[PDB]
């Protein structure tokens, strides 16, 4: 079996490799990167998103959002306050403030630190979620708003056709934003593309593993997992990398940087934080392996989770039984 260890895997595709989205993606698998639950993707040197991004000051964030923790440093929650709107311009400001801005550091591992050791005592604030694209229409290779459709996979793959479409969402950060724990709706794969910026760190637990994840989590936080059996849905929950050591939970972190592609992998645990100003890009997708995953994928039925108008479909047709539950949940 390749890559038993289920390490983070970095990959340096050709201009030639990196024609084909999905025969990359099976490449990758081919050599155990899905065992890891996340992998790195270099572009070739002759690629790029677009041109500058000199231009992209007046795109709106319609509502920023202010992660505010509770708990302790290594183990706690945060909720999603909104707050009024402002341009990519405004927000970039505030990202620099005194207030916001990264502190002096010697490393990322110092970043890292500084990060575990604080977030609870900040609240920074994310621009998440925005619908739109900032790749280049005549880019052809890894534009993400040009993939081939989850719903057009389902349909490939089972014969029936759906409704439903799936297009990216741009993401700004600052330092200490935070994307909590989870896997993707219906444990679907992601692809992220840093655009611009500083750093994201990313941590992730092996899909084979997941559920050693959950059960910590379960434990960590009582009173959530009382309220819903699938709470780490509500994308809510941050443990350190210090707790998983602690109860032994399997798990690798990596960096991504400005122009480097990351990939998660169908039921692969990930979380993590912005170490300054940047803008990522992502999307879901999906591919034949996918299939037994969205099958089997646990639902939140509690509320909590609320999702996309395509989610509807996938449980639909995947998950018969619990479509009923599940869509009781969503209204
Ligand atoms: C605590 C918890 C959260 C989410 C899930 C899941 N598989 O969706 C399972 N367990
Ligand atoms: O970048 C973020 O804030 C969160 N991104 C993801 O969880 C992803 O790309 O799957
Ligand atoms: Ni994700
Ligand atoms: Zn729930």
């Amino acid at each position: 079996a390749q890559n038993p260890n289920c390490n983070i895997m970095i990959f340096h595709p050709t201009k030639e490799e990196f024609n084909d989205f999905d025969k990359y993606i099976a490449y990758m698998e081919s050599q155990g990167a899905h065992r890891a639950g996340l992998a790195k993707i270099i572009p070739p040197k002759e690629w790029k998103a677009r041109e500058t991004y000199d231009n992209i000051s007046e795109i709106l964030i319609a509502t920023p959002l202010q992660q505010v923790a509770s708990g302790r440093a290594g183990v706690f929650t945060q909720y999603h306050k909104k707050k009024k709107a402002m341009t990519v311009g405004e927000y970039r400001h505030l990202a620099n403030s005194k207030k916001y801005q990264t502190p002096p550091h010697q490393n990322f591992e110092d970043l890292e630190r500084k990060y575990w050791k604080n977030r609870i005592y900040n609240s920074p604030i994310y621009g998440a979620d925005i619908s739109g694209s900032l790749f280049d229409e005549n880019t052809k290779q890894w534009n993400l708003g040009h993939l081939g459709t989850i719903q057009d996979l389902l349909e490939k793959e089972c014969g029936v056709v759906i409704e439903g479409v799936n297009t990216p969402y741009l993401y700004f950060g600052m330092w200490k934003t935070t994307f909590a724990w989870h896997t993707e709706d219906m444990d679907l794969y992601s692809i992220n593309y840093l655009h611009l910026g500083e750093p994201k760190t990313w941590y992730v637990v092996p899909p084979e593993h997941g559920q050693r994840l959950e059960r910590l989590a379960r434990e960590l936080f009582p009173g959530s997992s009382r309220g819903c059996g699938a709470f780490l849905r509500h994308k809510v929950a941050l443990i350190s990398p210090t707790v998983l050591k602690e109860n032994g939970i399997p798990f690798n972190r990596i960096t991504q940087e400005a122009g480097e592609f990351m990939v998660t992998f169908p039921y692969g645990y990930h979380a993590g934080f912005n170490h300054g100003f940047n803008c990522a890009e992502a999307i879901n997708f999906a591919t034949p392996r996918w299939i037994d995953y969205g099958k089997m994928a646990s639902q939140c039925s509690c509320g909590e989770a609320r999702v996309t108008f395509s989610m509807d479909a996938f449980v639909r047709i995947l998950q018969p039984e619990r479509y009923d539950l599940w869509k009781r949940g969503q209204d």
